[PDB]
């Protein structure tokens, strides 16, 4: 077998969330996701969907550095407008099994 390698030029803005379920050691599941998505609508968003209390699964949303850059402002600003960061390190503290 051989390997595809197919480039199509777009700079598209989405930046690479680092989604980590604790459940596992090493999720590697760093996600492109548009930087103009609030907390709050992706809340709801699954909310709408499962209709269950997203209460229990808490986003522990971690920096370079090792501290929670989640201060719940950033609730509704756009993290691309927010921090320049390639990815942030979601840290999904998934209490709910």
């Amino acid at each position: 077998m051989g390997h595809h390698h197919h480039h199509h030029s777009h700079g598209d803005d989405s930046v690479h969330l680092h989604i980590t379920h604790a459940n596992l050691k090493s999720f590697s599941a760093d996600a492109r996701f548009s930087p103009q998505m609030s907390v709050e609508a992706v809340k709801e968003k699954l909310w709408k969907k499962c209709g269950t209390s997203v209460n229990s699964m808490a986003l522990e949303l971690y920096d370079d550095s090792g501290s929670k850059v989640a201060v719940l402002s950033d609730d509704s600003r756009p993290l691309g407008f927010f921090s320049p960061f390639d990815g942030f390190r979601l840290h999904i503290i998934d209490l709910d099994p």
